[PDB]
């Protein structure tokens, strides 16, 4: 029932073909052989299953490359992949939708959690013990935060922000002195999407750059950036009532938890949002927080399309879970994301 | 004796397959089509030449892709092989080396010109007349000071900087006050090669970026360079005295011109250098200063490996030039660069 | 009730014979009579009270000579004295501890605000309006780092610094562009006690002046300095808590006010602080930050003894206030600051 | 017939009186007991001859202190002193003028020869083998650039800059690339002595400080200034032509030589000048070029008040020499030197 290194490298090749595959190299959780990732030298790549019971190919790219390296919101997911694979042992079975292109890739959108998108979040103030300094480096902007705004870059709205926000920092939050409080005045923006490019090179000048990092600030705040060397949020949660009542988006915007639903009706879901141009905001829960991405596609054979807030690494078409016919990483979604 | 459109979409595929193409679009001085650009969608780029006369294949890569916007040392080359293609067409007649793999590739070096390398370089003060402001925002590193750096990472090499430097920024810069006089330690310095990172993703703590952002400075500096949201040097010049006054490097380092060579036994003096395992610094003069790259490979077919200093974007296979057997862009080149 | 030009004139020299008085001339706030100064031609001065009810002799010193002028810390303290020598004339009678030579001169210790302590003060960007030109001077170091760094200097103390620092620009600052965020990678640093000399004459070598300039930087930024033409802080309270958390001082090491001691009491807290040698940090509050000084010892006879950091002009033996036995400045002190 | 520690202590006092002494450490070539030195703690200095043959006080000033430490031309003057000294031991028999009060001091000049003087003379490039590295410092003014200035401003002249100026470097000098040519537009300057205060502090403005700095560095390049740490000039005899050709002064100005006088004539000379407030260019010449200063004064009793371009440590009555009725240092001055 073990799918092993050749084998997977071949169902890799298979797939690609139904060329040179070098393996890419997780660690922690994704340490093992439950399962496989191979980067087409030539651009793409391919995740293996490691084991019969569980699908074949879970996730794929023509084009690009696979990387979790730092990446968490991206290692998250693989890892459930894999804690997932391993329910399947559980069996003695073998392994047994229409089409949307990605939404943000047509509108060239590919946003980071860097500079220059995090150009204006907190500065960090303090070193965490055990760590290397960060000290005078900006918080990142968050993933939950980068997931937002591709998805309001791809609406291009509001045009003037509706409602301020405010928040205390965590206090267990080891980069910043306390109290701290943020503060962003939503309801006296301006946004123009003429200065939020869909992505940004780093050569930009000052209007562009100012652009980006702001809209990146206020989102943020707005659902409330544990910031650090890297920035947390509960996700799904803050984002729903932020886009509503601080962005002014539709009352329809609202979240739903994959534990309510059916694997069948959860993918209805999804694909009837995104057979509206409507991409849609998606988080895996654990401690830290909300890891989130966007899915704005799917090829119909049953994957969904993924843009990690990583600039397009890693980018690509994956299976919502491992599952053989269950953990759910405690999923769910902000659906019904449209002016 | 034109080639068009369609016949050099043609002669892409059938390169590449000796699949999609999607041409690329430069303006400007790469406007017309004399050349033409297509970037392989699964991945890869094929430049072709738009007229018999000259050679066919002008360049290629069978991964990443082609572009010049905003990166002006390739657009700078881009050029002269286009007015060369026109010097071309002064005939009648029709179109008549070993191999090393990419050596900085081989080392996973890919630098760049922005954040977080120019983290320590001048903060533009001034804003140019008829050009938006980039005041507050870090110069660029320029890029000799990226391709003279990216060689230097190859070598890790001084750990010890040699000797000072000082200049005085030219006044005629628009980004700041003058007199402006810059000014590296370089004699105490202590390069520490583990926190100079082969490539920087932007997440990296204070400890790598310092490091980096600190390299370019001094290279930055003890090559004169001209800085603003665009740095230039005079290049070749500074860059090889630069290399043994100030960092160390051995007496071979120096300077040779391509208008003193016969093209093969120009060509005899770059391969020499790549089957030593040293990169060779290399560059197209022009007003603005020394358009430079990095040679550190060659596919065997005449075609020799370039590393732009952008992280990688255009990276790939080219010709010295699309001359039929004369403008070189008063090229030159830095050799015999080693400890 | 009023002592006139010729008394104090002649109060001057009786206390000194206890010769040739040149008056010294002071304006703005220290205008009127209220108060004389005479410099001692062969050396020295002697502050005259201008009223019998205040105290006859404010200050004195055997050597150097006194002088306020730019010098603003020291005329905050002559202020005080005057709007305390009316206070004093609310009465109707007539005017009614062990000694430390001077700490710091033991150990020859004169510092400065300007060049080359503020080698590495932020430089200044933008005219004040209504006021000249200092666009590409360094900022001065501002009066709390030179006390503080004196007193820093007389431990010879950290070796190393402890934890980096980071604070943004007051926003309302008209020398620079905002944001402005400046660091000082403390945490990192190796200080070299050799090479910060305890004084210099602007002869130094490279090593000399970076090591003291960086010393200043670092301190200046510790405690929030507001840069400019001139710098002001704070004070105590960054000073406090910079020592301990940024330096590596002692726990003791902590901030004292006037205004919670009784002014026997008060004196009992310096006197026992120079009774360990130990230099005090003083200053008195007002709008534009901390007036701070330090004070290393006592003539046994109720005066103390300052240094302005200004190179030693000015210094010598004053009375922490003229009143008769009440404005104090809304004095206070950071002691206990050792290892 | 030797004067020891105590006796010339002794004679100090005497002196004064006709207290506190605190002897001064100079090593080199004042090193030994031919001569000695005491710095009056209130205030002043007595410098004392070691041998009754050579005559008792050989300098003094009621105020201020004497120090050579780093200050050339004054050790190369007290060198004089000694190997003179010395040249009275020949002897076997004992030691056997109106006032003018110091010119300079009268309106308050004291000039240095470093920041802000320097702030526009050459930027040291390199560092001298065995020596710390200033690179990046801007030279020194040097001496007599510095004897010089003052004496011009003491006459606020000329208002206009008559001739350019040009010279080359001297090809020896260790802290220049060659070829190094420096150019002063003398002939277009319009020095406003309203700018070109007596003297600086380190807090003046742009405008005091560009005024200054630009002063001293045409007199610098007037007299082919060979520009280091420290800066030295063949002296005298450019700057005679200098005043005159270049900036227009009186064709009284010229050169008289030490050895072409009687020592009452050669005297004769310089309290003619004194007697019509025309200070007097003054040095001794050595291998490094001439060690210059400034005779602005007499005490009638024979000594004459030198101003040693430092700001004013040191300066104060001293004699032509310590012969008993001859080394003379190859001495020699400019004088006439008026508009």
């Amino acid at each position: 029932f073990a799918r092993n290194e050749k084998e997977a490298k071949d169902s890799a090749i298979t797939f690609i073909q139904k060329i040179k595959l070098d393996k890419v190299n997780l660690g922690g959780e994704l340490s093992g052989s439950n399962m496989y990732v191979y980067n087409i030298s030539t651009g793409g790549f391919v995740i293996v299953s490691g084991d019969k019971r569980s699908p074949e190919i879970l996730g794929y790219s023509t084009s690009g490359s696979f990387d979790a390296n730092g990446k968490e919101n991206i290692a998250s997911f693989m890892e459930s992949y894999v804690e997932q694979i391993k329910e399947n042992k559980k069996l003695d079975t073998t392994y047994a939708q229409p089409v949307v292109k990605s939404l943000l890739d047509s509108k060239g959108i590919h946003y980071n959690q860097g500079n220059p998108y995090n150009l204006l979040t907190p500065v960090i103030e303090k070193v965490k013990p055990g760590e290397q300094s960060f000290v005078g480096q900006h918080a990142a902007t968050g993933c939950v935060a980068t997931a937002t705004a591709q998805i309001m870059k791809y609406h291009n709205y509001p045009n003037k922000g509706l409602k301020d926000y405010t928040y205390t920092l965590s206090s267990n939050n080891p980069y910043f002195n306390h109290p701290k409080n943020l503060f962003a005045a939503i309801s006296t923006r301006q946004y123009n999407w003429n200065n939020i490019l869909p992505t940004y090179s780093g050569r930009e000048s000052n209007v562009q750059k100012m652009a980006i990092s702001e809209l990146m600030a206020d989102v943020g705040i707005s659902v409330d950036m544990d910031y650090g060397p890297s920035s947390g949020s509960a996700g799904s949660s803050r984002v729903q009532r932020a886009l509503k009542e601080n962005f002014g988006y539709n009352q329809s915007v609202h979240q739903i938890n994959r534990g309510d639903f059916s694997k069948q009706d959860w993918e209805a879901q999804i694909d009837k949002e995104l057979s509206q141009n409507q991409p849609v905001y998606y988080q895996g829960v654990g401690k830290v927080g909300g890891h989130a991405f966007v899915i704005d596609g799917a090829d119909g054979r049953n994957f969904y399309h993924v843009n990690w807030g990583w600039g397009g690494v890693s980018d690509g078409f994956f299976r919502l879970d491992a599952l053989n016919p269950g953990f759910n990483g405690y999923q769910s979604a902000v659906v019904g994301i449209k002016p």
